[PDB]
RNA sequence: UUUUUUUUUU
């Protein structure tokens, strides 16, 4: 018996910014005429609304937002335009600009009816070739049968307008995206078919079969995984894991609705391939997991394999830009950034059983965009499913967009957080400020008084409304406290208050942007108490820090210190840092903005929203209860936002365009109407021009070759097209490694705080070239062989010449990838060899001087003139200033070898400033900076209606006739990548002569200069 | 704290 054994001043700012570039596609409405007629308007149609006006920025950096929303009874439908400015003056002209140029695309209004106005030309600069220079011009003409503009029969040189150089003449189903169930032999994360070893005579089910028996045996003997699967029991979410099962099971689309921390992320993927799993069909689940950040999907994917006793690799992975870790092919959790689910979407989705968009309240473009693919997906393949999740969203607005859907409401939370205001923050402290810092603030305010605009009750100081349940003393003291700045007393006071209470645990700091954060580290650093690192360590958190110390905010610090971490929004949701007890909230956050019209970006530091305050309060009360500083005034935090406004509503659109066409998926307008909220259509229409004049678009707005290949590479179509006549001149690796440089927001130099500019060793990088480009490649290039000596050298190495290590880095990965990315293509290895820059030559430099040349193309139409000292013109001569950290910016009275500078951006300050400049020759400038080459009375030649050469008419023309065929030469690369370095003979002489022309000193032919 | 750097891409 037993069973065992049983047998069988300032006039310029807003010059600068009324500017306008492209009101010829937008109707003629510009900014001196927007405002009237939509004064007009509001008069004829008996609109009362008003611009809302929003402050932007610190006191001592304040601009605005304006908005205005009109109602059309015509259209069923409000119009929007949302706009900033220096002051309230341009704000509002912008607005308007917008409103009325939508407007004028709906047909409500129509075209202005008269002519735009378009003095002090500048004068003409020099410019002459070798004989032998234009011999070889004459050679291509002929040997291209290129037509060519004679000027001997251009009459009117009186008063009457410019006459055209270039004759602009070349010379020659929307589907879905593809879906499948699981299925042998094909990797789903790659899209690729296997071939190799063991889906030979191993099917989906053996699989399964093998993953079930392995999970069962895991689950009674592996003692930590059972103490795992215990935790997990234990969080809310695991309350509802049948019924989320069920609805997933039964439904394509699903909105999850839960409390930060409640386990949506961590637990929800791990249900679904668990429920596979278990019952027999683990080979038949792939589960996709979005992220909006990098570190969000890195760190939980982490966390998921650490609560399945597995390395990542084996069931979990992840995929972000420049680092994945793969898991296996059936069976498995990818965790990924959107920006990565939206390039994998060319391959297909075949074999993904499930799609789960996490943190879906974001509102970036890619969120939005994703969501159109998807609701398209599962109206097409019924079988996929969605997951839609977050703890801070309007579950009727997406379950409406999805067609109604279910919303599955997870109540609880791991843990409390006690919440705190501006007001009970200074009632605990006894907090006041300082007679110096008070007095400070008024010396501030007393010169804005002189520049001031009308305050209006869109300007309420809301630390001013305090309840009488608050002492006295404690709205006294509030009420001297701008809601514009950070006290750093207060922050102080506050810390010190914590540290009072005896309570261990971590500090996360909230605040808008690396300067802050770099600020507030340096002054807590010089304090006895939080600069002792036997007691703090205090560590920042940005997405352009070195990876290794980002990765440090998640770790433990020494016994009896307390770590504090200033940090961005990168650690806003997601993320578990398993020590933080206790939150500051500066209640800020940072967008980029970018007016088209005028072409200037800006920097914004705005109120967060109250999504944002409650995902960063959300970063405690996870592992243990804690505490969250919420730094505004209760009557602030009750006029915030409920939401920041979308991306979507205020960023440029002809990348997503080129998306859209790449994937087949049909017409420009019609996929943006589907989305969440449609962008303002005069965006779109810019959109459409950009890439038709780009020849990224045919005449029926279909995708060219360049246009296809353009939208493969992650970088401005503009710099893309650049590359590709950077492969047809072997200079690709240079090129690479510039658009690189003009695609990242992280810094070159380390600059101290308020430095006013760079040192003479971070300068000397640029030798005598002139060129933050040249500075940021040798600067490179010494780098390169620092970081093959290991993490010690590389590092020595950036601080010996004030260097920012995470910009190299970023640089270089951006650059290989690009170089990767047209080898992929088709383009040979030979046109992207490594050409190392000695910048110490003074004069010619064949590669290099082509190089910067293209930069012309690549930048354009950011051209500008030295004009003095810092002092630049751009475009019809709006006066800007050289950026503080370019290496040719000095306030002595330089003179450069020539005026001429290609830059990457022009940032609105409170000045105009262009950043990333490379001085460039007048040649350069003509053949690749320049849409017009026009002869002016008087034989000056002008290009884009501002730029004045005194160079012979017919040679201008000449030159001008090689621009058609370099376009033309564009196209016979696209067409065959893999033959650009055997061109047939006429293009092949084309590329010749075109690098003798930018040859640095080739239009200096007997000229001093 | 006298504004170089919110994010993100095969
Ligand atoms: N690194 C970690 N250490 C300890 N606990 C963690 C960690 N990561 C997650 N958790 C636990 O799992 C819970 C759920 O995390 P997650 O699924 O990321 O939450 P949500 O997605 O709902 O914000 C956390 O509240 C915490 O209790
Ligand atoms: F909802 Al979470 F971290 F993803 F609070
Ligand atoms: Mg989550
Ligand atoms: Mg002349």
């Amino acid at each position: 018996l037993g069973e065992a054994y049983r047998p069988l001043e300032q006039r310029d700012m807003n010059e600068a910014e009324a500017f306008d570039v492209n009101a010829a596609i937008h109707g003629n409405w510009t900014i001196e005429n927007a405002k009237e007629r939509l004064n007009i308007y509001k008069q004829t149609n008996n609109i009362r609304d008003d611009y809302k006006y929003t402050p932007v920025g610190p006191e001592h950096a304040r601009s605005f937002l304006a908005e205005l929303s009109i109602y059309v009874p015509a259209l069923n439908r409000t119009v929007t335009a949302r706009e900033s400015g220096s002051n309230k003056k341009s704000a509002s002209k912008s607005c308007a600009l917008s409103l009325v140029r939508q407007l004028f695309h709906l047909n409500v209004i129509e075209p202005f009816s008269g002519t735009l106005k378009k003095d002090e030309q500048l004068k003409p600069y020099p410019v002459k070739l070798s004989p032998n220079l234009i011999n070889k011009i004459d050679e291509v003409i002929k040997g291209l049968d290129l037509p060519v503009v004679n000027p001997r029969n251009i009459k009117i040189e009186l008063d009457g307008p410019p006459i055209p150089l270039i004759v602009n003449l070349s010379r020659i189903e929307s589907s879905v995206i593809p879906w499948a169930p699981p299925q042998a032999n094909w990797n789903t994360w790659h899209a690729c078919n296997i071939d190799e070893g063991e889906l030979a005579t191993t099917s989906i089910d053996d699989l399964s079969m093998d993953y079930e028996r392995s999970l069962r045996d895991r689950r009674q003997n592996d003692n930590e995984y059972r103490q795992f699967l215990e935790f997990r029991e234990k969080l809310p979410i695991a309350a509802m894991r049948s019924e989320i099962l069920t609805a997933i099971n039964d439904n394509p689309v699903v909105i999850i609705r839960g409390n930060t921390g409640c386990g949506k992320t961590t637990q929800i993927a791990q249900y679904i391939l668990d429920d596979y799993i278990c019952s027999g069909q683990g080979g038949y689940a792939n589960i996709y997991v979005t992220q909006p950040r990098r570190i969000s999907a890195i760190s939980v994917a982490e966390r998921v394999a650490r609560e399945r006793c597995e390395q990542l690799g084996d069931t979990v992975g992840y995929s972000v830009r420049f680092e994945s870790v793969f898991p296996r092919p059936y069976g498995a959790i990818l965790f990924c950034t959107v920006g990565v689910l939206l390039r994998k979407l060319e391959a297909g989705l075949r074999g993904v059983s499930h799609i789960i968009v996490d943190e879906i309240h974001e509102r970036d473009v890619n969120s939005d965009f994703l969501l159109v693919i998807l609701r398209d997906m599962v109206d097409t393949y019924p079988d996929l499913h969605v997951i839609l999740m977050s703890a801070t969203i309007d579950t009727t607005k997406f379950s409406k967009y999805f067609g109604i859907c279910p919303v599955l409401e997870v109540p609880g939370r791991a843990f409390p957080v006690q919440q705190f205001f501006l007001e009970d923050i200074i009632q605990m402290t006894d907090f006041v400020p300082s007679a110096e810092s008070r007095r400070k603030r008024k010396e501030v305010e007393d010169e804005e008084q002189l520049l001031s605009e009308d305050k209006d009750e869109a300007e309420i100081n809301y630390n001013k409304v305090c309840e009488d349940k608050y002492s006295q003393k404690t709205r006294n003291a509030m009420a001297m406290l701008s809601e514009s700045d950070v006290s750093f007393e207060l922050l102080e006071a506050l810390l010190m208050h914590i540290k009072s209470k005896n309570i261990p645990g971590a500090i996360l700091v909230f605040l808008p942007g690396w300067n802050l954060i770099f600020a507030l580290m340096k002054f807590l650093q010089n304090t006895n108490i939080f600069g002792d690192t036997s007691q703090y360590q205090i560590l920042p958190c940005h997405s352009q820090i070195p990876r290794d110390e980002q990765r440090k905010v998640f770790e433990p610090v020494p016994e009896g210190v307390t770590k504090i971490i200033l940090s961005t929004n990168i650690a806003e949701t997601s993320i578990t840092i398993d020590d933080i007890v206790f939150v500051i909230d500066i209640c800020k956050a940072r967008m980029k903005l970018f007016t088209s019209h005028n072409n200037l970006t800006s920097y914004a530091t705005v109120w967060a929203s109250k999504t944002n305050l409650e995902q960063r309060k959300g970063r405690a009360g996870r592992v243990r209860p804690g505490f969250c500083f919420t730094l505004c005034s209760r009557a602030r935090f009750q006029a915030l936002e409920d939401n920041l406004t979308p991306e979507m509503f205020r960023t440029p659109l002809h990348e997503m365009a080129l998306t859209i066409k790449l994937l087949r998926l049909g017409s420009i307008h019609h996929f943006l109407s589907k989305a969440l909220e449609p962008p303002p259509v005069d965006a779109v229409i810019e959109a459409e021009v950009l890439l038709r004049e780009m020849r990224c678009l045919d005449a029926n707005d279909e995708l060219t070759p360049l246009g296809r290949l353009l939208a493969r590479l992650p970088i401005e179509p503009r710099l893309g097209k650049m590359m590709v006549l950077g492969a047809v001149f072997g200079c690709a690796d240079l090129m690479a490694i510039m658009a690189s440089y003009s695609s990242t927001f992280s810094e070159v130099f380390s600059l101290d705080i308020g430095q006013r500019r760079l040192a003479n060793h971070q300068k000397a990088l640029s030798g005598t070239k002139c060129s933050d480009h040249v500075a940021m490649i040798v600067a490179s290039q010494m780098w390169r062989r620092e970081k093959q000596r290991g993490e010690h050298m590389e590092a020595r190495f950036c601080d010996w010449k004030g260097l920012q290590m995470s910009t190299m880095n970023v640089i270089w990965d951006a650059k290989q990838q690009l170089l990767d990315l047209l080898q992929q293509a088709g383009f040979p290895e030979e046109c992207m060899i490594s050409h190392e820059v000695d910048e110490r030559i003074d004069g010619d430099d064949p590669v290099l001087d082509v190089s910067l040349a293209l930069l012309c193309l690549g930048l354009y139409p950011n051209i500008c003139v030295h004009k003095e000292k810092r002092k630049v013109l751009t475009t019809e001569s709006k006066a800007a200033l050289l950026h503080k950290t370019s290496v040719n910016c000095s306030n002595l009275a330089v003179t450069f070898p020539y005026p001429f500078f290609v830059f990457g951006e022009k940032i609105r300050t409170r000045a105009v400033s262009c950043k990333q400049l490379s001085m460039v020759s007048p040649l350069q400038v003509i053949l690749f900076g320049s849409r017009k080459i026009d002869l002016a009375a008087n034989n000056i030649v002008r290009v884009d209606n501002w730029l004045n050469f005194d160079i012979e008419p017919e040679l201008a023309a000449k030159i001008g006739a090689l621009k058609p065929a370099l376009e033309d030469l564009i196209t016979v690369a696209c067409d065959n990548p893999s033959d650009i370095l055997r061109l047939e003979e006429p293009y092949a002489q084309l590329v010749k002569v075109v690098k003798d022309l930018c040859v640095k000193s080739a239009g200096d032919f007997g000229l001093q200069r």
